């Protein structure tokens, strides 16, 4: 009873607290500062994809090794989503992206060095388990500094570094893997070819993300909700004074006074340790409460049947390209299909960016999601590599705006005190879906290509028919 009425109103005054502030200098130093760790997000989904044809013959792997690298990644990413979303909502946002790069880096760089298969699965495992956490980490701290004015565009124009992450993947793997003049020897005892310098190079996001946001202050929502009430206070007025002085007005004064608040070493660790794991299970199991379950229910639906289609279905793309390159065949260019799949995800971007608000989310997720549904459809009619090349851009170009009016619903449907830890939860069962749909989706091909359509088909109308349920978000306040 009490502690809503009083979050209620924190959440009120923060409101007004932040059109004080206004949109500027701070936010849009902050949206780089944080699109560095979504890059680095894009980037690590494309490495282990680009690597294997020329690891195979270094580590001797058998098929089923090349498979368990393939479900590496996300396995991991699974992991560290739910670990380091449920942290975030007790140690803080820009503590836990901190640990969470530092991690992904650390172990991508080993990565590179490592020889065995085993150590190797081991490394990519724990660079997944590192970078799991940045999209949902990512949103709410951005999300926290955004008015409700705009807010879907500005969260909107946040899913752009994902694409970008791409590109750059495909771009550093057309340029370094097939250079194998670039390969030497790091002693006598190691050779060293260039795809593990593709490997080294594709960590560098992440450091360039942890360099940027070491500048970057604390959510003061945060702090807030924590009764941290001085420290909240000195972050907005940084936040305000930033934006005024970048806007030709240094003379403004910062008027808040006062803001609504919510209030052995090895044995001592572990007491730690127990208190935290308790503290995000209670908040994961309050996630579930009778204020949230159906939300909840209803965004597990989408998110796993999205997921499931989308990355069954791109896994599939490939499958029938290879399929079909060979029936031909027997009578750069993988680099190059992959950035023409990610360049094919821009148009989508930039319109769901500029109708978020105007149309919703809700109509942005489930047209998005009934276009996917129909260019599903369409896949039965393909007859030649440039034709599967083309739907499978339209496939991916229409599916974005699903997935960006999705993460932008996420942020706005949970309050500050879950929204990490739901974000997590949610992200999480979106890889576990993504590893099912995956090896599914692989079982299929040779025997027929009409049952994978089927089931992606009808996992995205469910989901279409899902997201019609779950309630409008414009024009309130940040829960």
């Amino acid at each position: 009873a009490q502690r809503r009425k009083e979050r209620e109103e924190l959440a009120q005054q923060y409101e007004a607290i932040l059109r004080e502030c206004g949109h500027g200098r701070f936010q849009w130093t902050l949206y780089f500062v944080l699109g560095l760790a979504l890059m680095a997000d894009g980037v690590e989904v494309f490495v282990v994809g680009f690597v294997l044809p020329s690891a195979e013959k270094d580590m001797c792997l058998s098929d089923s090794n090349k498979g368990m690298l393939g479900l590496i990644v996300y396995l991991g990413m699974m992991v560290g989503a739910f670990l380091w979303g449920g942290l975030a909502d007790r140690l803080g946002r820009r503590q836990c992206l901190l640990i969470s790069l530092s991690v992904n880096s650390v172990f991508a760089f080993f990565s590179s060095f490592v020889q065995g298969y085993g150590t190797f699965l081991f490394c990519r495992l724990l660079s997944g388990v590192g970078i799991g956490g940045s999209i949902p980490i990512v949103f709410s701290y951005f999300s926290e500094f955004l008015a409700q004015e705009k807010r879907g565009e500005h969260l909107s124009w946040l899913c752009m570094f994902w694409m970008i992450g791409g590109v750059y993947a495909a771009a550093m793997a057309w340029a370094i893997i097939p250079h194998y003049g670039w390969s030497f020897q790091m002693g006598s005892a190691y050779q060293f070819h260039s795809w593990r310098v593709f490997v080294l190079v594709c960590a560098f996001p992440s450091v360039f993300a942890i360099g940027a946001l070491t500048t970057q202050p604390e959510s003061p929502r945060f702090f807030l909700e924590n009764g941290k009430h001085d420290e909240a206070w000195m972050v907005l007025k940084q936040v305000h004074d930033t934006n005024m002085r970048a806007k030709g007005h240094p003379e403004r004064v910062f008027s808040v006074t006062h803001i609504k608040t919510i209030h052995t070493w090895y044995q001592r660790w572990g007491v730690r340790a127990l208190s935290l794991g308790g503290q995000v299970w209670g908040n994961f199991l309050s996630c579930f409460g009778p204020e949230y379950r159906r939300i909840t229910l209803m965004m597990m639906g989408v998110w796993f049947t999205m997921s499931f289609s989308y990355y069954g279905l791109t896994v599939w793309f490939p499958d029938m390209i290879r399929h079909l390159q060979a029936v031909d065949y027997a009578s750069y260019m993988v680099y190059f299909v992959s950035f023409l799949g990610t360049l094919a995800v821009l148009p989508g971007n930039i319109v769901s960016a500029l109708l978020m608000d105007k149309i919703g989310r809700l109509r942005m997720l489930a047209g998005s999601s009934v276009m996917s549904c129909v260019s599903c459809f369409f896949l039965s009619f393909g007859n030649s590599e440039s034709a599967m090349i083309a739907l499978l851009c339209l496939f991916g170009g229409v599916s974005i705006a699903s997935w960006n009016a999705l993460d932008v619903l996420t942020v706005e449907l949970y309050p500050s005190d879950k929204r990490t830890t739901a974000f997590g939860f949610l992200n999480a069962l979106c890889k576990l879906a993504a590893v099912l749909g995956i090896s599914i989706f692989t079982s299929f091909v040779g025997i027929t290509k009409a049952a994978p359509i089927l089931f992606a088909s009808a996992a995205l109308a469910l989901g279409s028919s899902l997201a019609l349920k779950l309630p409008e978000t414009r024009g309130q306040v940040l829960q």
